[PDB]
């Protein structure tokens, strides 16, 4: 039973790549087994995923794998909203309750919000990145008003290559004269290590500064050279690797080849590629569970091309989101668990923040509880007297 | 679909409306295939060859009006359906004069 | 000179027709009046002056 | 020095040998930390500049 997928894969993913391969090679389980056909890809033009989407529709598949940007996420959910292919991804969750999607990273917005009023804040900056959508700038603003903060959100990601270290040193002293000792980060990693070097060069990371790099990723860039300024960094992970088949998979992942799995020799991984081993997991529990109640949906008819007039859905897809919604098994984030429209529920993150010993761990998060402050005094006598 | 069905009848040019979802798809396209679109909506946030923007801009007038009127500290209501390019503009103005 | 036939626009790869240069180029440098007020486009096409 | 966050305005530096510019100097010039030094070799003569 080799269940035919497909793989859309951008350029310079080669983590993930290997980290889509060892889920592959570990779940592959005697009953039934999984047939990749992946394609490499540009992920911001939508030519090329409309290429490739309809490649292998034209194909036929059950299920399809891969990454969106924003330049391309509504060439996504109008493809699988109309032609009824189920898809999954650890990319930026979508706003909408869009059919046919998984969303396998965690929602981050609401963690990040309870973060803020732990250490009491009121004026602060935020710099963001236009990439991951602007979803958590609407809502950070629109909680700005109802609990009275003082933002001044300013973008960063328009900044051409040439021209870094002039605009980094006008944008911090544009934020020096406003006495801007607070600063919240929101980038990918290459933007993130970008900015934190120019922190440094300009020297605004003493002890009375504060950062918070608001992504899953906290210990995946590089940290070492803030580690002993005194400016106090704070951060999300949800990948614990105090978990042992976290560890199993650390000892696992360090051992392996270089020019096999380029990125694999390591003693870390992204969340990213974290998520890409968990998604093989989660592709396999279908179609075991599909098998369980004896449910053929072998569709072996030609596919025929996707520019159909008018197009015709196949129901039977219908139960392919029946059976992908309705999975709950255990991954190295932990636990997974879906809502009806796609997205993820009851998971925990992992709020770490910064000493000079290293990265910690000051508790966690969740949707029913909020930041749940688990780090894991004197008595007073004497006698009432005026006027002591 | 109306897009190759109406490459299959070979055009010269396209004009049409399109929204903030569906903007990405037209400058997809015609910068691939290389052929011109001629549009009334928004305009969109950075260059795209093959695309006529009929449609002039809006922010500096903003900006103008905002400092002609005088103004540090108003309110901003928006709709999300013309994309949020005007709302990035004034928030980068309201670091610079103290808004 | 209309090329006839223009085949799949999903054809992999598909191959452009270079007129369409030429097309946009005589777009790009209108210079009319209508009911907004004068028509000048930049070579990127955004409305100016 | 810069990894351990000791060059903002408030300190002091001086280089003493005769390379002031010889070594490298960029990665403390945007701190605040006034850093004089000594050279003898003066690029503005034009013998030197020859």
């Amino acid at each position: 039973n080799s269940i035919q997928i497909g793989g859309l894969f951008p350029r310079g993913a080669d983590q993930e790549y290997s980290a889509f391969r060892v889920g592959m090679v570990q779940f592959s389980t005697s009953e039934f087994r999984l047939t990749p056909h992946i394609d490499n890809l540009e992920v911001a033009n939508s030519f090329a995923v409309t290429n490739a989407f309809c490649s292998q529709f034209s194909r036929g598949v059950y299920a399809i794998f891969g990454f969106y940007d924003k330049k391309s996420v509504n060439t996504i959910t109008s493809f699988c909203g109309t032609l009824h292919v189920s898809f999954i991804t650890p990319s930026f969750p979508t706003d909408g309750t869009h059919p046919f999607v998984i969303q396998m990273r965690p929602d981050l917005k609401g963690a990040l919000l309870s973060l803020i009023e732990y250490y009491q804040w009121d004026k602060f900056a935020y710099l963001y990145d236009s990439d991951r959508g602007l979803s958590t700038l609407q809502a950070v603003l629109d909680s700005a008003a109802e609990k009275k903060w003082q933002v001044t959100a300013i973008n960063v990601g328009n900044i051409n290559n040439d021209k870094k270290d002039e605009t980094y040193r006008s944008l911090f002293q544009d934020l020096e004269l406003k006495k801007e000792r607070r600063v919240i980060l929101d980038c990918e990693r290459d933007k993130v290590n970008d900015i934190v070097d120019q922190v440094i060069t300009i020297g605004k990371h003493v002890k009375g500064y504060h950062y918070i790099i608001a992504n899953l990723g906290f210990t995946d860039g590089d940290l070492l050279k803030i580690q002993f300024g005194g400016a106090e960094v704070s951060g999300f992970q949800i990948v614990d690797y105090d978990d042992s088949l976290v560890s199993k998979f650390i000892e696992r992942w360090s051992t392996l080849e270089e020019k096999e799995y380029p990125g694999a020799h390591t003693a870390t991984i992204k969340y990213t590629s974290a998520l890409t081993y968990d998604a093989v997991q989660v592709m396999t529990e279908a179609f075991r569970n599909l098998r369980k109640q004896r449910i053929e949906i072998s569709r072996r008819g030609n596919a025929g091309d996707c520019l159909a007039n008018p197009a015709v859905p196949w129901g039977q897809g219908v139960e392919i989101e029946r059976a992908l919604k309705q999975v709950q098994v255990e991954g190295l984030s932990g636990n997974i668990k879906f809502d009806q429209n796609g997205k993820r529920i009851n998971y925990t993150i992992n709020i770490m923040e910064l000493k000079t010993n290293g990265p910690r761990k000051i508790g966690y998060w969740s949707e029913v509880d909020k930041m749940v402050l688990t780090e894991d005094t004197v008595v007073v006598t004497t006698i009432l007297e005026s006027p002591y």
